[PDB]
């Protein structure tokens, strides 16, 4: 039952990490998880509704991970405080790249790919909106831009910094790079001027 | 001649602002441009090299205004300095973005397309990096992340806040709030600690 789910997705999961979506067929996934075609679709309505449980997997570890981050504070300095926070995204989606990078993609054609993550970055910008006005109501960071507006663009910059960091696109800030990258931009424009 | 082809082009971006490239026939290009169908492959071999050719002539405007500044230094502060170059961005892309918004889907399908934006990328990146380290040189800015890699975080920064305000994403920045989001963390990013 569930063990046959679980290796569909195992199977997307390996095989994206060689090729697209559109070059994975149904009987591919049926063959590596041990299944035949019309049992497949027990489980599943196309290779699509794979990708996107798969993506759903990823950005909820992602949120709940950030959720455990929220409920217990890490007793560091405010830079610090903002690392382990982008941090989770880092680990959780570069531990991911092939899903990350097949989800994206899917966005351009996937209407329930684009509205599972603008659900997800409206909540994720909104925590962070809330971060920023904790700190402008303890004194800590200036009154500078409306939080929910500079929240996004700072969520914007991670997902499409940290994406062609995973893709090895050109250009990209390297790997070993980007989580200081973003992190210093994300404090400097959180607490200057 | 070149009538025909400029005529190809303006039907093209006329209809891009109503559907995507993919609702868009070689038919319905010839007929917008008043020639037949075999009349229209002499001139372009399919709908998405015509797209190629508008996304071309959008970030060449772009590139060129930003050399007819890089030439012509405003006289401003360094706020300023920088606002009015990534105004160039804000202006020329938002004075195209049906081109905007279906290069950016190609880039996904076309390697010309893909070749294309990550040419102009770099470009624009080494400039910004240069102008930053002149920055560091004269004693403005303080010597803080590599410049080439806190460019490169910026402009992919402007890129996806950019193309999500015009598209209208949820979540963006409101287009009448992007370019002064974007200054200010550009400002802060690199004049800060
Ligand atoms: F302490 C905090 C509180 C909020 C907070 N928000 C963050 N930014 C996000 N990054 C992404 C993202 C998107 C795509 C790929 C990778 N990451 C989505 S939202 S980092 C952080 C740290
Ligand atoms: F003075 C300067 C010197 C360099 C400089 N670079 C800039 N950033 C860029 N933005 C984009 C972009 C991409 C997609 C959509 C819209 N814009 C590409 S590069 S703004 C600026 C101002």
């Amino acid at each position: 039952g569930d063990d046959r789910e679980l290796a569909i997705l195992a199977t997307a999961e390996n095989l994206l990490e060689d090729r697209p979506l559109a070059d994975i067929s149904v009987d591919d996934l049926a063959k590596g998880a041990g299944i035949s075609r019309p049992t497949f679709y027990f489980y599943f309505p196309s290779k699509e509704a794979v990708l996107l449980t798969l993506l759903d997997r990823v950005v909820n570890q992602a949120d709940m991970a950030l959720q455990t981050l929220a409920e217990n504070p890490a007793d560091t300095d405010r830079e610090n405080m903002w690392r382990t926070g982008i941090n989770v995204f880092f680990e959780t989606f570069g531990s991911h790249k092939a899903v990350t990078r097949a989800g994206q993609a899917a966005r351009a054609t996937s209407v329930e790919v684009a509205e599972l993550w603008s659900t997800f970055m409206q909540k994720w910008i909104a925590y962070t909106a809330a971060v920023i006005d904790a700190e402008r109501d303890r004194g800590a960071a200036p009154r500078t831009l409306p939080a929910h507006e500079l929240a996004t663009a700072l969520n914007l910059m991670n997902e499409r910094t940290l994406f062609a960091s995973f893709a090895g696109e050109q250009p990209s800030v390297p790997e070993a790079r980007v989580l200081d990258t973003l992190v210093h931009i994300w404090v400097t424009s959180i607490y200057g001027e």
